[PDB]
DNA sequence: TTAACAGTCACCCCCCAACTAA
DNA sequence: TTAGTTGGGGGGTGACTGTTAA
DNA sequence: TTAACAGTCACCCCCCAACTAA
DNA sequence: TTAGTTGGGGGGTGACTGTTAA
């Protein structure tokens, strides 16, 4: 909101060149992957004479002066609630990024999945079957049938969830052992 | 601060017992460490019959109903800016705790200080002599003097800065080997 | 370090809810 | 308490390939 | 997982600014 | 950029001893 309307920083010399060169590179090489294009765009930039590189840098320097003005004026007109709101959206964005990043790291390290409850096994073995014109609607049907489920049938799912608790404790022991060895005792359950 | 005036959740049964016992234990054992008293308080709690622990738990349950009311009333009168401020205050406190925890740990583990620059070694030797009756004011007089320092005499501090940098590397090497024994690649790069 | 550009991909997050380890 | 787990549609995003500089 | 109580200790934080590795 | 480093005054706080439960 306040962060969305906040002036952004100008784009440095190379990225200006890249932004403009990517479409003309993509047009001439349609089935070439973007990584391949950027590799060559970067080459062209490094092979570009400094008389021309400078032109892109001068544009950036002049834009930096517009930005310095725009951000100063923007921050002067912000009320205390808007300043704290801006600070809160920045930190909230930063924490979601940092969370997502650590969830990706833990997945690459091969961290075991947490235990699947008796309800989770019911969702797994009874989702796609149940009526519903949407996944949200299908979960409500599964939840309604989970409540209506007899105590004899609940014991079928309680058992599967008991076997998954055993598999979590065994998998966590090996993973945690492995993590001590890889020098990552910080990841262990305290 | 919205958070400061925010009703706090009731203390659970053990902590109620602790709050009341600590003064009695402290009076009867004046030269005992608080840690030693809490250890004994925790044992008296463990040893307390469940008929008596249930009394402390009933107080808590009844107190939880007062809290549910007080927090509901409090949140209804909060403004969108105050709601957003409270949420920010809670998260800010949480992050400061997590930062401090990592700073204390590194200090516990004996992590060395980073390398200090020519400007740092300059304010380390001449801060005393600097004019001012406040640390903030008298540090300001060394900045305008750091600028007015000729580059020839400024070179005298950059040699002594690198003298310290070599010491930092030797301490860092010893600490990092002692940390791979703890088993923490998380603390290295 | 990391945000600043972009096309494609493959992975994560939100929501619906319930359950439960940390 | 939070967060992650079952399901997936329909959004959102870091890594990849690069350089610059705040 | 962490907030909820407390006494003591040995730090840490935040301000003023400049400088600089990551 | 951020964060940490030089200085310290003037407050703030996690570890330590513990259990409960949101
Ligand atoms: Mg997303
Ligand atoms: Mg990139």
């Amino acid at each position: 909101s306040v962060l969305a309307s906040c002036p952004k920083k100008p784009v440095s010399s190379y990225l200006r060149f890249s932004k403009e060169q990517l479409p003309i590179f993509k047009a001439q090489n349609p089935d070439a992957k973007t990584t391949e294009l950027i590799r060559r765009i970067a080459q062209r930039w490094r092979e570009l004479p400094d008389s021309k590189k400078k032109i892109y840098q001068d544009a950036y320097r002049a834009e930096w002066q517009v930005y310095k003005e725009e951000i100063s004026r923007f921050k002067e007109q912000l009320t205390p609630s808007q300043i704290m709101s801006l600070e809160k959206e920045i930190m909230d964005k930063h924490l979601k990024r940092k969370a997502m990043t650590k969830k990706k790291e833990l997945t690459l390290l091969g961290k075991p999945k947490r235990p699947r409850s008796a309800y989770n096994v019911y969702v797994a073995e009874r989702f796609q079957e149940a009526k519903g014109d949407s996944p949200q609607e299908k979960l409500k049907t599964v939840k309604e049938n989970w409540k209506n489920l007899s105590d004899s049938e609940k014991e079928l799912y309680i058992q599967h969830a008991k076997e998954d608790e055993t598999r979590y404790h065994n998998e966590m022991k090996s993973w945690e052992e492995q993590m001590i060895e890889v020098g990552r005792k910080d990841l262990l359950r305290r």
